[PDB]
């Protein structure tokens, strides 16, 4: 229905705003664009599902997210990709891991404060109906 289309449009507006807020944070610059393969040639070797905030915007705009749960799966992938690719004790790896945990924690905290649970439940019920 047009009411269900309106629901998913509201979802996309909400997710674009959360993603924009993460992308303008200087801590998260490293997560804003895909890893340049020249600069890091073994990335795509090790990381099977690369994810970054520009890709998330692209996926919103392609109507790939029908629930906030599906969006948080891609945020969780940005974090787990960084924990897997940068596991060492050296400060460069520890800094990226801390920034990745902070991205994830920030996205979850914005959604805890600003997503209505009944709006999420509606999206989940429309998604399950297809
Ligand atoms: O080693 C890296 C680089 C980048 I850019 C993102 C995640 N891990
Ligand atoms: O880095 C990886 C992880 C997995 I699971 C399969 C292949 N490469
Ligand atoms: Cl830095």
């Amino acid at each position: 229905s047009m009411q269900e289309e309106d629901t998913f449009r509201e979802l996309r507006i909400f997710l674009r705003n959360v993603t924009h807020r993460l992308a303008i944070d200087k801590r998260f610059r490293v997560f804003t664009k895909p890893v340049d393969p020249d600069e890091v040639p073994d990335y795509v070797t090790v990381i099977k599902q690369p994810m970054d905030l520009s890709s998330v915007i692209s996926k919103i705009d392609l109507h790939k997210y029908l629930t906030v749960k599906d969006y948080l799966r891609d945020i969780d992938l940005i974090c787990s990709n960084a924990l897997e690719y940068n596991p060492d004790r050296d400060p460069g790896d520890r800094l990226i891991r801390h920034r990745a945990c902070a991205l994830r924690d920030t996205a979850y905290a914005i959604i805890k404060e600003e997503l209505d649970e009944d709006f999420e439940q509606l999206c989940e019920e429309i998604q399950e109906s297809r």
